[PDB]
């Protein structure tokens, strides 16, 4: 699956991830920038915080309450856009997901 990574600033990324692997991942073995995942996906940084494309916001699965917590903390969280990657599992319907990712990670 294809996932698509885009800077703050319009810097495009492209990534193929194996279905499995989560988006945090991707970005992180194949150094796509503007990810630091220092927690490694165990939902406790939100430094893996990016913004989903309207586009595909619908075609994800609803976030749970232990993300949604740890996204209050992220760096200018977005209401209708804001996930943690480390908590979006890639599938072949994922395939061409766009991601914004943000100006920094805290
Ligand atoms: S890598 Fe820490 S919450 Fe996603």
């Amino acid at each position: 699956a294809k996932i698509i990574f885009i800077e703050h600033n319009g810097t495009r990324h492209e990534v193929e991830a194996k279905p499995g692997l989560t988006v945090m991942e991707a970005a992180r073995d194949n150094g796509v920038p503007g990810i630091d995942a220092d927690c490694g996906g165990a939902c406790a940084c939100s430094t893996c915080h990016a913004y989903v494309d309207p586009a595909w916001v619908d075609k994800l699965p609803k976030a749970l309450p232990t993300e949604t917590d740890m996204i209050d903390f992220a760096y200018e969280p977005n209401p209708a856009t804001s996930r943690l990657t480390c908590q979006i599992k890639v599938t072949s319907l994922l395939d061409g997901l766009v991601v914004h990712l943000p100006e920094k990670q805290i």
